[PDB]
């Protein structure tokens, strides 16, 4: 017998996209009472997808939780019809990641509610449940899929690159290096808690490095962002090297 249910109102259940960028993708759906179901989804080299429940008044230890699926905004029936079984887990921390969390898309979408059974308060009673409605999930869901689709194929792939200028001479960028830029600037600029740091380790030149440096001040002066991401660091190849940011 359940005692408690977190499930949205039938109405109420609003699908938002958080999030649509080339870098991450966040998909929320609030639980009535209990909190926020978060789906997100990052620019990377492989396909990703983890779900968070995030609990807005705290339990803080759930042992045994369950996963299935039900459309109860409807009237007398049973629960047994057809509960399909997602995953059990000795200890749920509200984190999901992988394909147990694209199992709790699917099911959404063909109508079904994904649930997560605990018995955590008072020792033997009720099952305390937390259901994700899929009222309007769909519409979103689509938004959430283009998104993906859109999502930058690499990470932090590029945290420090070395541009090989040709002919050695110098100044001319060769066709890799440019492809090479664009990429970085492909990605900084949907992020912009992040900035550039040129550096010289230092044969070249004074006369070439300069020139040499300026050269993507521009290049990059001209994609988007400005004078100030951008750090000229010298000490000791014109080799771009970003860290984090902050």
């Amino acid at each position: 017998v359940m005692g408690k249910r977190y499930v949205a109102t039938p109405q109420q259940s609003q699908w938002e996209m958080v999030v649509n960028t080339p870098l991450e993708c966040q998909l929320v759906h609030p639980i009535p009472s209990f909190g926020d179901a978060v789906f997100s989804s990052r620019a990377n080299k492989k396909i990703n997808l983890d779900f968070e429940l995030k609990m807005r008044r705290p339990m803080g230890e759930t042992r045994n939780v369950s996963l299935i699926s039900m459309p109860p905004p409807w009237r007398p029936g049973e629960h047994a019809d057809r509960i399909t079984n997602l995953k059990f887990f000795k200890q749920f921390d509200g984190y999901v990641g992988g394909q147990t969390a694209w199992g709790i898309l699917s099911e959404l979408e063909k109508g079904r509610y994904p649930t997560f059974s605990y018995q955590d308060w008072q020792s033997r009673d009720q099952r305390i449940e937390v259901a994700l409605s899929s009222v309007l999930f769909q519409n979103k869901y689509n938004a959430f899929s283009d998104c993906i689709s859109n999502l930058l194929k690499y990470s932090f792939e590029d945290i420090a690159f070395t541009i090989l200028h040709y002919e050695r001479q110098g100044d001319q960028l060769t066709k890799a290096s440019k492809k090479r830029l664009s990429q970085i600037a492909d990605y900084i600029r949907h992020n912009q808690d992040i900035d550039l740091v040129l550096v010289a380790t230092y044969s070249a030149s004074q006369s070439l490095s300069e020139r040499r440096a300026e050269s993507l001040r521009d290049y990059f002066q001209s994609l988007g962002l400005p004078e100030d991401r951008i750090q000229v660091q010298g000490y000791g190849r014109v080799v771009i090297s970003l860290g984090r940011t902050q």
